[PDB]
C-alpha cells in the first residue's frame, strides 16, 4: 500500500530515497507501483521530440516540452542535446577529430572526473567490427579510448548474474545472483524475473559499485532504470544531474539499454533485423556525448562502454529432452535453457539419487548435446558450485542448443532465434569493454579480461577502496593513464627448511623396493653438486613459489626438477622443471617399473609408503616429474623418489601419463622450452580455495595420506618463441590447468578410445588461470622475474581459451 497522494512537482528523478507510505518520484517508483499520481505529467514529458528543429531556436519556455531550445536552458541543464549544434552552430561530437586528453578539462566545482557507465545488454563483441559502418559514436569512442578484442564475461552468460558481477567484482556464486532464476532451500523462498520477490535485499550479496560510492562519501546516481522510462529521458537525466550544484551532484552514472539482447533474442545475434538497434544504441550515445560536449564536460568525464555477455543462434528445433532419458520424469525439477540445473521435486522423497540421475544421462547418446556434472566436478574456471542456490546436479550445454524436461514444455508454457547463458569460453558469449576520457588511455588496444576486474577500476576511476572481491587489484592497471593503485607482492608466511642427507637407507619401513643397487671423483661430486641445488638457475626460472598459510615444508633439488615438499600432507606442493626443445623422451625401463626409493633427505614419518598403495584396491599412484623425461639414465633415479610421488586413481593415470610422456614434450617443441610447474589440490568444500589439513574427506586408506581433488600444471615459456624458455629476456606466455582427479573417466565419452583422441580435449576443458591455482593452493608464482608486478599480475589472471579467432 501506497498513499500517492502526494506530489512530484520538484522532484523529479529525486536522488535519495522515501519510504513508504509516501510516494515516490524516483526512476524505480514504476517497477514497485508506487509513484505520485502526477509522474508521467511532470517528470516523464515527451512534447515536440527529443531534438531542436532551426524553428525552435530562441523558442519561450514551454514547460510541456521534453527538452528545451530556449536561451536559458544551458543554465537550466535542460536543452536537447542537439541544441548547440542546430541553434549555434556547433558540430557533433562524432564530426570531430579526437585530439588527446592529456589532462582533465573540467568546468570549476568539479573536484574530479565523472564517471559514466554505459552497458549495453547482450551486446556481442563480434558487433564492434561488423557492425562498425553503423555505429560512427561507438567507433569513436573504440577508437580513440581503451579497448579490447573483447571482455569475458561470467558463467552463467545471463543478465543479472553478469550485471551483478560488473558492479561488485564478485562471482556470482559469491554474490549469491547465481543465474536468471534461483530457489534458496534455507529462506524456502524462489527468484523470478517476473514478480517482486527479486527485489527483496537479502537475495543480493556482496558490496555494489553505488554502496561503495555512498559509504565513502561520494554520491551516486541510481544505477536502475523502469523499462517504461525511454532512453532518451534516460540520457537528460542522467546530463540534469550534472547540472546540479557541487554538493548535491554525483559522482558516479548508469545507462542501461535492453537491446540488442531484446532483438537479439527474436532475430539471432545477426538477424537482418539487428542492423536498427545497433543504430539505436549509436544515436544514443551520440546523445550523451552531444550533451557532454554542451555542457564542456567531454573531456572530463570517464565513460565506460560495456556490454554484459554476447548472443547465440538458437532456435526450438535443436532441443534435447531429459525425457528421452530418464524414467522418473516427474520426480524432478528443472532449470531449462542454455544450462540446466536439477533437483528433487519434493524433498519428503527419499527414493530420489543423483548418481543415478547423473548415471542416466552420460553419454547416452552419440550426438549428446549436454553433459551432466555433479557441481564440484564442473572445471574450476566456472567458479559455480559454492553457494546453497547452485543445484548438486548441472547440465552444461553445447553452444546453439537447450535442455528442457518434456517436450511440452517448449511449445506449452519457434518464437526465438537467439540466447546465451552458455560456457563462457565461447566465442558467441564475449562482449565489449571501451574506456573514453581523461584517465584512459589513448588510441591503446589492451589484451581480453574479465568482467570481475572491472569493480577495481571503476573503484580507482572514483578515488575509491575497493570491497573485497574477486578481481586481481593492478592487473589492469594498463589501461590507465594514471593509476592510483600500485600492487605489491604478498610476504611469505613460511620459510623452507633446506634439509641434507639425515637418514640411512635402513630407517625406511615403507615397504617398496627398488632395483638401483648398481651404479671415481668425476661423476660423483656432480650429483652432489644437483642435490645442493647447482641447475636450480635452469628447473626454477621465476625463484620459489611463496607459501602464503602457515606450514612446515622442504626445498628438494635434483639435477632434473625441484620440489617444496609438505611434512604435513607428505607430498610435494609444487615440482618445477624446465624441458628445452632439444630434450628426448625415454621410456620407464623395464627393472624400474614399480621401484620407489626412500628419500635420505626426510624422515619416514613425514613419508607416504608403497604399503597404503598395496592395501588399497581403488588408489594407486603417480609421479609428479616424470621419469619419462629425465636427462639421463642416472637422473631417472631421481624422479623415483617418494618424495616426487601422488595418489592417483588408475583412470586418472591414463590422463596424466599421456600428459607426461606425449604433451610435455609436443608444447617443448612448439613453443621453444616450456617450464613446468605441477602439484596437488585440496578442494573438498568446493569454494575455490586450499582446504586445511582437518577438511581433507579423503585419505589413501589406512594412512594419512590425503587424496587431492585435482592436478594442476601451470606451463610457461617466452612470448618470443625465438627465444629459449630458459633465456627469455622480455614477455612470458602461459597456459595452465586444473584437472579433476575422478576415479572414473565419465566426463570423457570417447575415453576407451586410445589418449590421443580425447585426453587434450579434456585438458583443454580445464583451462585455468595461475590465479586461480594460487587461492586453490595458497602459493604465489613469479616472485622473481624481470617483469613489472603489474605485468606479472596480468599474466596471472591470463587465460588460454582454445576457441579460434572472434570472427572466424
Ligand atoms: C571471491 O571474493 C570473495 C570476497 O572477498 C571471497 O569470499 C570471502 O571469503 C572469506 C573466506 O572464505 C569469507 O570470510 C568469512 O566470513 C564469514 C562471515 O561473513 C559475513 O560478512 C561478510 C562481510 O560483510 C560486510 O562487508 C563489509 C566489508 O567488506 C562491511 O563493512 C559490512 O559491514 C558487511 O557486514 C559478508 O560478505 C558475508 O556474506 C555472505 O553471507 C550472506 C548471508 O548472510 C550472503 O548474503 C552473501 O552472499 C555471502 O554469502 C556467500 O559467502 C558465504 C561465506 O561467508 C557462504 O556461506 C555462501 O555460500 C556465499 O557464497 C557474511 O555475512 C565468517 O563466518 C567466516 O569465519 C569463519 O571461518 C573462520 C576460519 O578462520 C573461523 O575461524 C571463524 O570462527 C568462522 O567459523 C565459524 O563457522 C564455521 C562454519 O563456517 C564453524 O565450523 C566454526 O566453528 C565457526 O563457528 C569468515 O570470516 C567472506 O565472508 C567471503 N565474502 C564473500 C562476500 O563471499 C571468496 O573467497 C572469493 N572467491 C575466490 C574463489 O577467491
Ligand atoms: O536498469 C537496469 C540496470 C542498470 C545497470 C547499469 C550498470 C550496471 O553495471 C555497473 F554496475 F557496472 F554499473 C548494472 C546495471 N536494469 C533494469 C533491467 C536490467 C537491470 C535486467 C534485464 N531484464 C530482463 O528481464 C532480461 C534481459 C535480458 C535477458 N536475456 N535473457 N533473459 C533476459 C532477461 C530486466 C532487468
Ligand atoms: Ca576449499
Ligand atoms: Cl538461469
Ligand atoms: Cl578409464
Ligand atoms: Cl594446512
Ligand atoms: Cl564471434
Amino acid at each position: 500500500w501506497t498513499a500517492t497522494s502526494g506530489s512530484c512537482k520538484g522532484r523529479c528523478f529525486e536522488l535519495q530515497e522515501v519510504g513508504p507510505p509516501d510516494c515516490r518520484c524516483d526512476n524505480l517508483c514504476k517497477s514497485y507501483s508506487s509513484c505520485c499520481h502526477d509522474f508521467d505529467e511532470l517528470c516523464l514529458k515527451t512534447a515536440r521530440g527529443w531534438e531542436c528543429t532551426k524553428d525552435r531556436c530562441g523558442e519561450v519556455r514551454n514547460e510541456e516540452n521534453a527538452c528545451h531550445c530556449s536561451e536559458d536552458c544551458l543554465s537550466r541543464g535542460d536543452c536537447c542535446t542537439n541544441y548547440q549544434v542546430v541553434c549555434k552552430g556547433e558540430s557533433h561530437w562524432v564530426d570531430d577529430d579526437c585530439e588527446e586528453i592529456k589532462v582533465p578539462e573540467c568546468p570549476a566545482g568539479f573536484v574530479r572526473p565523472p564517471l559514466i557507465i554505459f552497458s549495453v545488454d547482450g551486446f556481442r563483441a563480434s558487433y564492434m567490427k561488423k557492425g562498425s559502418k553503423v555505429m560512427p559514436n561507438i567507433e569513436k569512442l573504440r577508437s580513440c579510448g581503451t579497448h579490447a578484442p573483447y571482455m569475458r564475461p561470467v558463467y552463467p552468460t545471463k543478465t543479472f548474474p553478469n550485471l551483478y558481477t560488473l558492479a561488485t567484482g564478485l562471482y556470482p556464486e559469491s554474490h549469491g545472483i547465481v543465474g536468471n532464476s534461483m530457489y534458496d532451500p534455507v529462506f524456502d523462498a524462489s527468484f523470478h524475473l517476473r514478480g517482486r520477490e527479486k527485489f527483496n535485499h537479502r537475495w543480493w550479496g556482496g558490496q555494489p559499485l553505488w554502496i561503495t560510492a555512498t559509504k565513502q562519501g561520494v554520491r551516486a546516481g541510481t544505477f536502475f532504470w523502469s523499462v517504461s522510462i525511454p532512453h532518451e529521458r534516460r540520457i537528460l537525466t542522467i546530463l540534469q544531474w550534472l547540472s546540479l550544484p557541487d554538493n548535491e551532484r554525483p559522482s558516479v552514472y548508469a545507462f542501461y539499454s535492453e537491446q540488442p539482447d531484446f532483438s537479439g533474442h527474436k532475430y539471432g545475434p545477426f538477424g537482418p533485423e539487428m542492423t536498427n538497434p545497433l543504430r539505436e544504441i549509436d544515436k544514443t550515445v551520440g546523445q550523451l556525448m552531444d550533451g557532454l560536449k554542451q555542457l564542456r564536460l567531454h573531456r572530463c568525464v570517464n565513460v565506460i562502454f560495456v556490454g554484459d555477455h554476447g548472443m547465440e543462434d538458437v532456435t526450438c528445433d535443436r532441443t534435447e529432452f531429459l525425457s528421452n532419458y530418464l524414467t522418473n520424469v516427474d520426480d524432478i525439477t528443472l532449470v531449462p535453457g542454455t544450462l540446466g540445473r536439477i533437483r528433487a521435486k519434493s524433498i519428503n522423497n527419499s527414493k530420489y539419487d543423483p548418481k543415478t540421475i547423473i548415471a542416466a544421462l552420460t553419454c547416452k547418446k552419440p550426438d549428446q548435446h549436454f553433459k551432466p556434472y555433479m557441481k564440484q566436478h564442473l572445471p574450476k574456471r566456472l567458479h559455480y558450485a559454492n553457494n546453497r542456490r547452485i543445484e548438486d546436479i548441472h547440465l552444461l550445454v553445447d553452444r546453439r542448443w537447450h535442455v528442457a524436461r518434456k517436450p511440452l514444455d517448449v511449445y506449452k508454457k519457434c518464437f526465438f532465434q537467439g540466447d546465451h547463458g552458455f560456457d563462457n569460453k565461447v566465442n558467441s558469449m564475449q562482449t565489449v569493454f571501451v574506456g573514453y576520457g581523461p584517465t584512459f588511455k589513448y588510441r591503446t588496444k589492451v589484451p581480453p579480461f574479465e568482467n570481475i576486474e572491472l569493480y577495481n577500476v571503476m573503484c580507482d576511476l572514483l578515488g575509491l577502496k575497493p570491497a573485497p572481491n574477486n578481481g586481481t587489484h593492478g592487473s589492469l592497471n594498463h589501461l590507465l593513464r594514471t593509476n592510483t593503485f600500485r600492487p605489491t607482492m604478498p610476504d611469505e608466511v613460511s620459510r623452507p627448511n633446506y634439509p641434507g642427507i639425515m637418514y640411512l637407507q635402513s630407517e625406511f619401513d615403507l615397504g617398496c623396493t627398488c632395483d638401483d643397487k648398481v651404479e671415481n671423483k668425476l661423476e660423483e661430486l656432480n650429483k652432489r653438486l644437483h642435490t645442493k641445488g647447482s641447475t636450480k638457475e635452469r628447473h626454477l626460472l621465476y625463484g620459489r613459489p611463496a607459501v602464503l598459510y602457515r606450514t612446515s615444508y622442504d626445498i628438494l633439488y635434483h639435477t632434473d626438477f625441484e620440489s617444496g615438499y609438505s611434512e604435513i600432507f607428505l607430498m610435494p606442493l609444487w615440482t618445477s622443471y624446465t624441458i628445452s626443445k632439444q630434450a628426448e623422451v625415454s621410456s620407464i625401463p623395464e627393472h624400474l617399473t614399480n621401484c620407489v626409493r626412500p628419500d635420505v633427505r626426510v624422515s619416514p614419518g613425514f613419508s607416504q609408503n608403497c604399503l597404503a598403495y598395496k592395501n588399497d584396491k581403488q588408489m594407486s599412484y603417480g609421479f609428479l616429474f616424470p621419469p619419462y623425461l629425465s636427462s639421463s639414465p642416472e637422473a631417472k633415479y631421481d624422479a623415483f623418489l617418494v618424495t616426487n610421488m601422488v595418489p592417483m586413481y588408475p583412470a586418472f593415470k591414463r590422463v596424466w601419463a599421456y600428459f607426461q610422456r606425449v604433451l610435455v614434450k609436443k608444447y617443448a617443441s612448439e613453443r621453444n622450452g616450456v617450464n613446468v610447474i605441477s602439484g596437488p589440490i585440496f578442494d573438498y568444500n568446493y569454494d575455490g580455495l586450499r582446504d586445511t589439513e582437518d577438511e581433507i574427506k579423503q585419505y589413501v586408506e589406512g594412512s594419512s595420506i590425503p587424496v587431492p581433488t585435482h592436478y594442476y600444471s601451470i606451463i610457461t615459456s617466452c612470448l618470443d618463441f625465438t627465444q629459449p624458455a630458459d633465456k627469455c629476456d622480455g614477455p612470458l606466455s602461459v597456459s595452465s590447468f586444473i584437472l579433476p582427479h575422478r576415479p572414473d573417466n565419465d566426463e570423457s565419452c570417447n575415453s576407451s578410445e586410445d589418449e590421443s583422441k580425447w585426453v587434450e580435449e579434456l585438458m583443454k576443458m580445464h583451462t585455468a588461470r595461475v590465479r586461480d591455482i594460487e587461492h586453490l593452493t595458497g602459493l604465489d608464482f613469479y616472485r622473481k622475474t624481470s617483469r613489472s608486478y603489474s605485468e606479472i599480475l596480468t599474466l596471472k589472471t591470463y587465460l588460454h581459451t582454445y576457441e579460434s579467432e572472434i570472427g572466424g
